[PDB]
């Protein structure tokens, strides 16, 4: 009842997200790691050798123990699963790559890339870096229908080969709000809409994780996990987190009465892939060294540019507990056919 990539995504969301938590821990956390891999999977086609191996190994995968050819098939049926008109009501997708005019492409690798993975390839003249920045960032704003703006910021004079991953999901529960205290900090505090329900909700108190466990469903068949911890214990709940564990919640359908405050919340989050996924071991794609001959035959290449973008937006006598998502909070959202995660995160201010 998932797809065969499942346990490979969820140990690179989780991968992904510990180098990030790492770094800084004052900072808000939101990607796809769904879009993410599907974007370097994808650009793997175009590689050979130990470019191709360390993309793939950086994405969590074991090439002694899975074929390539059940790695692209899971991705190809995820991408026809997200694609679905009732997913595509809630969720856009896309990837773009814009490579240097004069280069001399490999037809297989743009056959494979718009087959295989709905994705576009394009040539842009990158001797004009300013309006190479405003082509790009065009395609992402039409394909986002406004959303995202200005995705790339400065382009290197260097730059032969850009890639553009974003993802849009437009919150909505699958079945009145007023303004509230948002505890970044012990010194910090912010004001947020807040939703206030008495109702039967899919939560539990966690004794390993020593948080609160929230499960809700939106449409577009996806389900949020939300994590709240207990004080001073979100390090031990991020260090805890599972893909066993987030399985068994997700299997859990029981419910009870509770009183919640729930934020409504709008998030982004913006990456240099190539920061990011270079501490990951994915490196020699965007070196001179690159292996890229599936791309363009003749000429040296190397990708100079990869970014992410993510954005969601919201469209019995004992007294029950009540439950204030008025802090920092982790979060995995699940595309339900496939349990791919198709987000992950943390919400430590929302005004950042
Ligand atoms: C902790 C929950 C965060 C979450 N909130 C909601 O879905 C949400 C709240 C209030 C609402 O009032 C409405 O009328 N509709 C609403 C929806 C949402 O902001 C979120 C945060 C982080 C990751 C994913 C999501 C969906």
């Amino acid at each position: 009842t998932f797809n065969k990539i499942t346990p490979n995504l969820a140990e690179f969301a989780f991968s992904l997200y510990r180098q990030l938590a790492h770094q800084s821990n004052s900072t808000n956390i939101f990607f796809s790691p769904v879009s993410i891999a599907t974007a370097f999977a994808m650009l793997s086609l175009g590689t050979k050798a130990d470019t191709h191996d360390e993309i793939l190994e950086g994405l969590n995968f074991n090439l002694t123990e899975i074929p390539e050819a059940q790695i692209h098939e899971g991705f190809q049926e995820l991408l026809r699963t997200l694609n679905q008109p009732d997913s595509q009501l809630q969720l856009t997708t896309g990837n773009g790559l814009f490579l240097s005019e004069g280069l001399k492409l490999v037809d297989k690798f743009l056959e494979d890339v718009k087959k295989l993975y709905h994705s576009e390839a394009f040539t842009v003249n990158f001797g004009d870096t300013e309006e190479a920045k405003k082509q790009i960032n065009d395609y992402v704003e039409k394909g986002t229908q406004g959303k995202i703006v200005d995705l790339v910021k400065e382009l290197d004079r260097d730059t032969v080969f850009a890639l553009v991953n974003y993802i849009f999901f437009k919150g909505k529960w699958e079945r009145d709000t007023e303004e509230e205290d948002f505890h970044v900090d012990q010194v910090t505090t912010v004001k947020v809409p807040m939703m206030k329900r008495l109702g039967m909700f899919n939560i539990q108190h966690s004794k390993k994780l020593s948080s609160w466990v929230l499960l809700m469903k939106y449409l577009g068949n996806a389900t949020a996990i939300f994590f709240l911890p207990d004080e001073g214990k979100l390090q031990h709940l991020e260090n805890e987190l599972t893909h066993d564990i987030i399985t068994k919640f997700l299997e859990n359908e029981d419910r009870r009465s509770a009183s919640l405050h729930l934020p409504k919340l709008s998030i982004t989050g913006t990456y240099d892939l190539k920061s990011v996924l270079g501490q990951l071991g994915i490196t020699k794609v965007f070196s001179n060294g690159a292996d890229l001959s599936g791309v363009t035959e003749e000429a040296p290449l190397k990708l100079s540019k990869a970014v992410h973008k993510a954005v969601l937006t919201i469209d019995p006598m004992s007294i029950p507990p009540e439950v204030k998502f008025n802090k920092p909070f982790v979060f995995l959202m699940i595309e339900q056919n496939t349990k791919s995660p198709l987000f992950m995160g943390k919400v430590v201010n929302p005004t950042q």
